[PDB]
């Protein structure tokens, strides 16, 4: 598990979460579940639920897409609760658009990636915590 291996793996992860539309959101959602640890997935869902973004896309029939504003960094790394973790951070530009609309947001995604058995996640690592903020 390289630091760069985790960084990129964390790069796809973030962008994937903001790549879906009102037509396929269920496939896209469920697809990116491998990216997450057992609880990181529960956390990610709970966060989705609380946000409306999804209801917005479904309602206004939008196509979400995102791109990395800057390169992802590792704020801190090392053992957290007997599991080696990386706290990766990266800004993105989300683009909620349709035939009628076109919005953009500047977001900062922060993920806690930890090590996990390859018997459940062939990669070896997983997002234990996915957290979005503005600017």
């Amino acid at each position: 598990q390289s630091d760069s291996a985790v960084l990129q793996w964390a790069n796809q992860a973030a962008i994937a979460a903001f790549t879906y539309n009102f037509v396929n959101y269920r496939d896209e959602l469920q697809a990116s579940s491998g990216f997450f640890t057992a609880e990181g997935w529960d956390q990610f869902l709970g966060a989705l639920e609380q946000s409306n973004n999804l209801d917005a896309v479904k309602a206004k029939k939008l196509v979400v897409s995102a791109v990395a504003t800057r390169a992802p960094i590792i704020l801190q790394k090392g053992v957290l609760n007997g599991r080696y973790s990386w706290r990766v951070q990266m800004p993105i530009l989300v683009t909620y658009q349709s035939a009628s609309e076109f919005t953009q947001q500047n977001n900062v995604v922060t993920m806690l990636i930890t090590r996990v058995s390859t018997l459940n996640s062939p990669r070896g690592i997983g997002i234990s915590q996915f957290v979005v903020g503005p600017a």
